[PDB]
């Protein structure tokens, strides 16, 4: 049907907006602490601690797979990345501290993207 082509025209573009948002959030991580999944070779016990690992390269794959339905789905992934880090690493660490900075700086980007989804539709 044509009404599935127009549905996809929204999805395609959400993906197109969600790409931009991801890029701005990943610029708030110049150290690349959150770029890749945590290595299970290097932290073999990681899954004993964090039941749902999340990272930028993982979030990207799923975006280019038009795998995100709304902005709430994308925001949940982003929060995993931070909340996981904030549990795994102790407070006095470059990792924890980097999550706090990403959280704080991401709030501004996300606060506008909510407004751009709602406004565009």
């Amino acid at each position: 049907s044509m009404e599935q082509v127009a549905m996809e025209l929204r999805l395609t573009e959400l993906t197109r907006l969600l790409r931009s948002v991801l890029d701005q959030l990943q610029d708030k991580d110049p150290a690349r602490i959150f770029a890749q999944p945590v290595s299970l070779k290097e932290v073999p016990d990681y899954l004993d601690h964090i039941k749902h690992p999340m990272d930028f390269a993982t979030m990207r794959k799923r975006l280019e797979a038009q795998g995100y339905k709304n902005l709430h789905e994308f925001e949940e992934d982003f929060d995993l990345i931070i909340d996981n880090c904030m549990k795994y690493n102790a407070r006095d660490t470059v990792f924890y501290r980097a999550a706090v900075r990403l959280r704080d700086q991401g709030g501004v980007v996300l606060r506008q993207a909510r407004r751009e989804v709602d406004s565009i539709g």
